[PDB]
């Protein structure tokens, strides 16, 4: 058993490794330590110091270099050492800032990247890999309770998987984190295990879906290098008996700007430089490829390649991935002469004619676009730089200046890019969806919260979404908890946890009086407003009145929101014609012509290209996200959830290199210690009456 074996894979990468007589000695000590702050404006930075003497309420200890009193009251007590790489926190003594840190750092610097605090599971990202994730691993937590094993992602799952089988009850997996904080990477732990322990081709397959969604749909960001610029709700689907009967992805709307523009040294997505990179001879003449160089989509950044990353050898895996799950080879040409001629569509150049209407003087681009498209570029033309709109009931063909024709073009790559990846997941979803479930498990694999020098729109949902998980974290561990206690009178003075995200959740979602989403809407439908109208009827509402608000007074275009992981400032331009999205009908006319069957299907099936009305206007992006959002929270609501809260150890994306206050600002704002607090103060576990312990009006509460 290598749960017992001190010389297993097990005990060397997953266990604490064995203290020497040197260490005996320290763990013996009647010595006593107290955690403080040698600069106080640094409450972040800690060192230990020796508690030399005491009063009834007050430490004297020695500090690093002197010697210091504290309250007993605000002391920070140093956990006797035996403690030091426990594997569940709620064991701890002393339960405060820097003992839980302390405690998470000593199993990073041994690579112990999982610890238990509570109930849930906290994973501190190492920057490199680790050698616990084989099938030998896997076979290891097969079926072990959560204090039977060393904690992992694995064992969260086993848990997930033998509560949906005992309790015939619907489960999901809540993984929480910023940006680059292991998400994505836990996501798939989360699969392949549940793949291996509930499995009978499928599985192979639910795999293979992961490398498709990521080419197309991941970039690299300044905070990740494999950034997900969409969230996904995976559904693990089991039949009755307990197998994997299949599996189902639900896409969550995808950063469309990205394919148009990027910030300095970011990326477009994946796809885009592995095309280039991997393709063939005959495909790079068919398609009409160079460079990424040679493409204004790829040659702004400044940025056509991730260390440690080839592209032509992840075009590969992808192609490999794509054929597993099932693209036929005309389906894959199709996709990829898609990813072609977007970036010629990006190459177009526009200039002014005699008027103030665009012209086309080179047709290069234009005309390499529509042969990969398979649309006629004469209609192509006219549709970008003059499309045809009603004014009134009149047909009136406009004449678009440089910057709108510029701009109408970028929207037609834009809903190509997005309507491809609805089309990609549609497919996978027909593949792993082929019976009816009886069970699933659920695993959430959002955008993680992010901030850059520029917040835009797509920031301030991302960064909303991100709050709402944490209140659903606040909801079930804090408030319905409580909730329990007082419905079933068992003597508990309720507790106020101080977390609350409620009131910048109203702020961005408020319906009465109306947040910023629904003043955004009605501004997205009023004829005459501009970015600064928004802006001022932002101001309006809530300068100087909500408390998770700010109108900042270095800029005219931002606005400020207190989010539960920091303040966000967000510039509102572009925000009325991202929140609209329109593109030309006369762009949609050209390309449901399309004689490539791909093509066609993205601008003719109502379930791609058709989109929803609310009385005379196409439904809004704040709407539709308003809309997933609900739902994704409804069908929580349905689930058993289990926690992971994914924790980035610093801003450099670099192993070994824990930063104190990047790691303690997560752990504040996760809500960990809170989390811990609860576990041990209250009573885990209730029964029905059934037939440090309490009696309730219609159960016995434990712990
Ligand atoms: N458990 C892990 N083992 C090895 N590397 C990891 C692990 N978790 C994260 N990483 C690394 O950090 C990067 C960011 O992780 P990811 O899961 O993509 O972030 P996010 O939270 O943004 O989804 C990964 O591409 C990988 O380099
Ligand atoms: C409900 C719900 C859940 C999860 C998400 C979501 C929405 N939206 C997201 N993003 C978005 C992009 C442009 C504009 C608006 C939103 C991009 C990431 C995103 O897919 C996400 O993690
Ligand atoms: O960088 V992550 O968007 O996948 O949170
Ligand atoms: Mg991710
Ligand atoms: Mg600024």
């Amino acid at each position: 058993n290598p749960i017992h074996d001190r010389t297993s894979d097990y005990h060397k990468y997953l266990k604490v490794k064995q203290g020497d007589s040197d260490l005996f000695k320290l763990t013996v000590s009647d010595k006593r330590y107290i955690w403080y702050n040698p600069d106080p404006k640094e409450r972040d930075s800690y060192e230990c110091g020796e508690i030399v003497s005491e009063t009834s309420d007050s430490f004297t200890f020695k500090t690093v270099d002197q010697d210091r009193q504290v309250k007993k009251d605000d002391a920070n007590q140093r956990n006797p050492i035996k403690f030091d790489g426990v594997e569940d926190m709620s064991e701890l003594s002393y339960l405060n800032e820097p003992a839980v840190f302390h405690n998470l750092r000593v199993r990073y610097n041994q690579d112990l990247i999982y610890t238990y605090s509570g109930l849930f599971l906290v994973a501190v990202n190492p920057f490199k890999r680790i050698p616990i994730y084989t099938q030998e691993m896997v076979d290891i937590f097969k079926g072990r309770r959560r204090n039977e094993v060393a904690p992992h992602i694995f064992a969260i799952s086993d848990v997930a998987y033998r509560s949906m089988l005992d309790d015939r009850q619907n489960q999901s997996l809540l993984i929480t984190g910023e940006s680059g904080a292991g998400k994505t990477e836990n996501t798939k732990k989360v699969i392949q295990y549940l793949a291996s322990v509930a499995g009978r081709v499928l599985e192979q397959q639910i795999l293979q879906a992961n490398p498709i969604l990521e080419a197309f749909g991941n970039a690299k960001t300044t905070r990740n290098n494999n950034s997900s610029r969409f969230g996904k709700f995976i559904e693990i689907q089991f039949n009755s008996a307990g197998f994997i009967s299949g599996a189902s992805i639900q896409s969550y709307l995808l950063e469309k700007s990205r394919v148009v523009f990027q910030s300095e040294t970011e990326r477009n997505y994946h796809i885009f430089y592995q095309l280039l990179a991997g393709a063939t001879a005959e495909e790079k003449k068919a398609l009409h490829l160079a460079g990424p160089e040679s493409f204004n989509y790829l040659n702004q950044s400044g940025c056509v390649d991730i260390k440690g990353v080839s592209d032509s050898e992840e075009f590969k895996i992808t192609r490999q991935a794509m054929d597993i799950v099932g693209f036929s080879q005309e389906e894959q040409m199709s996709i990829f002469k898609i990813i072609a001629g977007i970036l010629h569509l990006g190459n177009i150049k526009f200039e002014k004619g005699a008027g103030e209407g665009a012209v086309l003087k080179d047709k290069t681009a234009l005309n390499a676009a529509s042969t990969v498209f398979g649309v006629n570029p004469s209609v192509l033309e006219k549709a970008l730089m003059e499309p045809r709109i009603l004014a009134g009931r009149d047909l009136v063909a406009q004449h678009l200046n440089v910057e709108k024709s510029s701009s109408s073009r970028d929207a037609l790559v834009k809903a190509l890019y997005g309507r491809l990846f609805l089309w990609l997941v549609k497919k996978i979803n027909n593949v792993l969806c082929q019976e009816r479930k009886a069970y699933f498990i659920g695993v959430l694999d959002i955008s993680g919260f992010e901030i850059f020098k520029v917040n835009s729109f797509e920031q301030l949902c991302i960064n909303y979404t991100n709050e709402k998980l944490q209140q659903f974290f606040n909801h079930h561990m804090f408030k319905l908890e409580q909730e329990e206690y007082l419905k079933e009178k068992i003597n508990w003075t309720f507790i106020d946890f101080g977390l609350d995200s409620q009131a910048t959740i109203d702020l961005i979602d408020g319906r009465q009086p109306p947040g910023i989403l629904a003043l955004l809407d009605e501004q997205s439908v009023f004829p005459n407003a501009t970015d600064n109208t928004l802006i001022t009827k932002l101001h309006s509402h809530f300068s100087k009145k909500n408390a998770k608000y700010e109108e900042p007074r270095f800029s005219k275009t931002e606005f400020g929101v207190t989010h539960y992981a920091g303040q966000v400032m967000y510039e509102i331009q572009d925000w009325l014609e991202k929140n609209k999205d329109p593109l030309q009908q006369d762009l949609e006319l050209c390309f449901k012509d399309s004689s490539d069957n791909v093509v066609t299907k993205l601008f003719n099936d109502p379930n791609i290209a058709s989109r929803a009305k609310k009385g005379a206007n196409f439904i809004t992006v704040a709407a539709q996200y308003k809309e997933q959002l609900a739902s994704l929270m409804a069908t929580l609501e349905t689930t058993n959830p289990h926690f992971v809260r994914c924790i980035i150890p610093n801003n450099k994306q670099l192993p070994a290199k824990l930063e104190d206050k990047v790691v303690l600002d997560q752990l504040r704002c996760n809500g960990v210690l809170e989390g811990i607090r609860i576990t041990r103060k209250g009573f885990p576990n209730r029964i029905i009456y059934f037939v440090q312990y309490r009696f309730g009006i219609t159960k016995i509460f434990f712990r």
